[PDB]
């Protein structure tokens, strides 16, 4: 039994967009954007919704790139997320009581303040790849164990 959520990154050829999340889940950590997708909408209209919502950006073309599952031991239900990536957006970031958009230059990503699954697949995010993944946590800090592979189809 799992939720859909989607996630986006607005990856372009020499910098990614990150945003500091302010509140609930994942508040202090840099993130792509996204969320729940609600009744009778797409995943990808999910996604574009979410982008919009969260950094002010509106995206046209979305690319799928992943899916990852997560398990937080204890909980019962699984995070479904929905990866996708973007180099064509319009707008600038909007910061807001929620979210604070910043660029990264793609060797300045700041891994020790981002979810601990992203250090397995940002690599491959960055060098165009598609996954599927599935990542088991304790709490939020831990990686009990993990499974990723690339995939020709998301
Ligand atoms: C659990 N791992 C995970 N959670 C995320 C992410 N971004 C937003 N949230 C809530 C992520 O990259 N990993």
């Amino acid at each position: 039994a799992s939720r859909l959520y989607t996630l986006v990154l607005v990856l372009q050829p020499q910098r990614v967009l990150l945003g500091m999340k302010k509140r609930g889940f994942g508040a202090g950590r840099w993130n792509g954007f996204g969320g729940k997708v609600q009744e009778g909408e797409t995943i990808e209209d999910g996604a574009r919704r979410e982008l919009q919502e969260e950094s002010g950006l509106t995206v046209d073309a979305l690319h799928k790139v992943g899916q990852i599952v997560f398990e937080f031991v204890g909980e019962p239900e699984l995070m479904d997320v929905h990866v996708f990536c973007t180099d064509s957006i319009q707008g600038t970031p909007v910061e807001s009581d929620e979210m604070r958009p910043c660029w990264f230059q793609l060797d300045q990503i700041p891994f020790k303040d981002m979810w601990p699954d992203d250090s397995y697949w940002f690599p491959l995010l960055l060098q165009k790849k598609k996954f599927h993944g599935y990542f088991k946590f304790q709490g939020q800090d831990t990686i009990l164990d993990y499974t990723l592979r690339e995939v020709d189809t998301v």
